[PDB]
């Protein structure tokens, strides 16, 4: 097991903050990568990494905010991050 059982759009992500692309944190990153097409209502994951360390929490989960994203860039910017159910 890799720990990425959830998320059909890729591997499981652990974001420092799940917010919208209208957030200054997100757009800062978005504009760092030069991402066009991401509107203000678009979901994004701030500082997201792939949760591939089984053992953190109840197994695989994020201490901050767990999400599934369409794309996650190495700066940690995720696009289209939907919140994962972790004892939601």
């Amino acid at each position: 097991g890799s720990g990425s059982s959830q998320c059909n759009a890729g591997p499981v992500q652990c974001c420092n903050t799940l917010t919208s692309a209208s957030n200054s944190q997100a757009a800062g990153l978005i504009q760092q990568l030069g991402l066009s097409g991401v509107g203000a209502n678009v979901p994004v994951g701030i500082n997201c990494n792939p949760i591939t360390g089984i053992g953190a929490g109840s197994g695989s989960s994020c201490n901050a905010n767990p999400a599934c994203c369409d794309n996650v860039y190495t700066n940690g910017l995720g696009v289209q991050c939907n919140p994962i159910n972790v004892n939601l």
